[PDB]
C-alpha cells in the first residue's frame, strides 16, 4: 500500500541504527501516523502475500479471551509458537486482558463488551477504549503488548478507529496489524449499524529489522496493487460469534510472499 | 505556536459537529499528531498568555502521587475545583496511578521510579511507558484521563517522549498539555543525564467547543512569537524533588490572555 512502502521508504531514509532487546539491531524512527479511509478497501498490503488465515484466527482467538496457543493450533496458525511456554501459555496477554482485565478488588472488567454498549448507548463519549498495557500483570506476560490502545470515535454514522502501537516491526508484523484491526472496526461496525469510517495507526518505536534489508529493498521495487473488498457474508448474534468462514477477501491479487526471520 | 494554530484552523476548517458528555456541542477532528523539537525552545504557546503556576504546580502534584487539590489550593492553583468532591478529591487519577498503580494481588507499582530504572539501565528498551489508564479503577475517578498513555525513546543520546491523549480541548487544556510534558521530559533528561529530544503529542478526539469561537478567532489572528527558554536552576536528587523555584522561563512575551468557560 503506497501508506505503507512510505513508512518503509522513511525509515531507510531516517531511522537511526538502534540495539534492541533482540540483539538484532535496526534502523528506528520514534511517532508516526497514517490513516486508511476503510471505504477505499481492505488494508491489506498487496505488494507481497499475506497469510490471511493467520491474521483472520488471532483476532478471532483474541475475541474469545484466550491465551493459549491450542486454538492457533488446531487451526495450522503457528506465528506465536516462539514464545509459547511448555504448556502453550503467553500469559494473560491481549485476549485475557480485553475480555477479563482483573481488579484490584477481585472483579473481571470485558472491555469488549463494554465498548459494545457505549458505541450502542452513548456515540458521542470520548472514552471508548480497550487497553492490554495492563501494568500489574506485564511481568507475567510472554511478551508486552505490542498494538497496545485503541479507542472508537462515532461521526457522521461512521466508526473510526485509533491504534496506539508502541513497537513496530515494520516489514512482518504491520502487515498483520493493520489488516488485524480493520477487520476488527468492521466487525464492530456491523454489529453496530455503523458504516466504517478511517482506521487510523500511530506507532511509538517504528522500525526496520537489520536482517530485512533486502526483503525491504525487494519490496519497494514493486507497485501496489488495488485494494480488495471485505465481504462479511453473516451477520451473527454478537461480536464473540464470528466463524472464520464468514469473511470473503475479493480481488486480492498480490506480489509474490517474501520470507523473513522473526527477531525472538 | 505555529503546530498549535494550524491545528485550531484544521479544526475551524475540518471539524464535524459532534454533541459531547457537557452538552456544550464541539467542532471534532479523529486523530492528529504533532511534533516538538524542544531543541527549539519550550513549548509555551505565545498567543496568548499561560498561568506557568498552574501548569509547573500540577505537574509537581501528580508526581508525589497526590489527587486531592489541598496541596493545588495551598498554592492558589484551582483548575482542578469544579471536579473535586466535597473533601476536594478526584479519585485515583493520574497521580494515584503513576506512583501507585494498583495490582490485583495487592502490590502497588510506582511507574515514574520504573522508568527512572528503565532509563538509565536500558535506555533501547520499547517498553518505557506510564499508562494513567486503569480500567479497573475508572469508575472511581471524577473525570477520565485525557492525557492517557505515554512512552519515553532514546536515541542519539536524547530523550524523546510520545503522548496520547484520548480527548482534547484544543483551547483551553491543549496549552497546559504540552507545556506540562514538555517541561517533564526536561526533567527526566536532567535526572537521566540526557539531552532533551522531541515532544511527539497524538490526540484522539481533538476538539473546539462551541463556546470558543470567538476566542479561537481572536487567538488565530495574532501572530506567534518566539519560543521562551526553559532554565532549570538546580538538579535535585531525584524526580520527586524539584520545587517551583527551581524553575525559570526565560524570554516568555505573550500577547494577552483569553478567557474561556470551562465545559463542566
Ligand atoms: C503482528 C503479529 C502477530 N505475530 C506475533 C508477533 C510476535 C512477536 C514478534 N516479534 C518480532 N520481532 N516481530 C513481530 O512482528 C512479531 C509478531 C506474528 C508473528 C509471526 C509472523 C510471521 O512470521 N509471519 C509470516 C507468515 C508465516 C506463517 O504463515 O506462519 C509472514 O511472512 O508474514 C507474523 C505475525
Ligand atoms: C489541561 C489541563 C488541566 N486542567 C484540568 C481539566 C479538567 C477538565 C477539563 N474539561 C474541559 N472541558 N476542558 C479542559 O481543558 C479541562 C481541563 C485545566 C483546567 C482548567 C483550566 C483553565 O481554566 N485555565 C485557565 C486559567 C485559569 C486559572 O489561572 O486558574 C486558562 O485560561 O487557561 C486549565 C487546565
Ligand atoms: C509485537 C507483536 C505485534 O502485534 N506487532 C509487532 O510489530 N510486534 C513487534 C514489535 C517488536 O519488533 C517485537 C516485540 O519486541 P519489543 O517488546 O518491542 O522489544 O515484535
Ligand atoms: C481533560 C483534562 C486534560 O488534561 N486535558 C484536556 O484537554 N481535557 C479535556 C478533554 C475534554 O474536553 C474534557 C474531558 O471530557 P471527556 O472525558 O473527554 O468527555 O476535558
Amino acid at each position: 500500500m503506497k501508506q505503507y512502502l512510505e513508512l518503509m521508504q522513511k525509515v531507510l531514509d531516517e531511522g537511526t541504527q538502534k540495539n534492541d532487546r533482540t540483539g538484532t539491531g535496526t534502523l528506528s524512527i520514534f511517532g508516526h501516523q497514517m490513516r486508511f479511509n476503510l471505504q477505499d478497501g481492505f488494508p491489506l498490503v498487496t505488494t507481497k502475500r499475506c497469510h490471511l488465515r493467520s491474521i483472520i484466527h488471532e483476532l478471532l482467538w483474541f475475541l474469545q479471551g484466550d491465551t493459549n496457543i491450542a486454538y492457533l493450533h488446531e487451526n495450522n496458525v503457528t506465528i506465536w509458537d516462539e514464545w509459547a511456554d511448555e504448556n502453550g501459555d503467553l500469559g494473560p496477554v491481549y485476549g485475557k486482558q480485553w475480555r477479563a482485565w482483573p481488579t484490584p478488588d477481585g472483579r473481571h472488567i470485558d472491555q469488549i463488551t463494554t465498548v459494545l454498549n457505549q458505541l450502542k448507548n452513548d456515540p458521542d463519549s470520548r472514552r471508548i477504549i480497550v487497553s492490554a498495557w495492563n501494568v500489574g500483570e506485564l511481568d507475567k506476560m510472554a511478551l508486552a503488548p505490542c498494538h497496545a490502545f485503541f479507542q472508537f470515535y462515532v461521526a457522521d454514522g461512521k466508526l473510526s478507529c485509533q491504534l496506539y502501537q508502541r513497537s513496530c516491526d515494520v516489514f512482518l508484523g504491520l502487515p498483520f496489524n493493520i489488516a488485524s484491526y480493520a477487520l476488527l472496526v468492521h466487525m464492530m461496525a456491523q454489529q453496530c449499524d455503523l458504516e466504517v469510517g478511517d482506521f487510523v495507526w500511530t506507532g511509538g518505536d517504528t522500525h526496520l529489522y537489520s536482517n530485512h534489508m533486502d526483503q525491504t529493498h525487494l519490496q519497494l521495487s514493486r507497485e501496489p496493487r488495488p485494494l480488495p473488498k471485505l465481504i462479511i457474508k453473516r451477520k451473527p448474534e454478537s461480536i464473540f460469534d464470528y466463524r472464520f468462514e464468514d469473511f470473503e477477501i475479493e480481488g486480492y491479487d498480490p506480489h509474490p510472499g517474501i520470507k523473513a526471520p522473526v527477531a525472538i
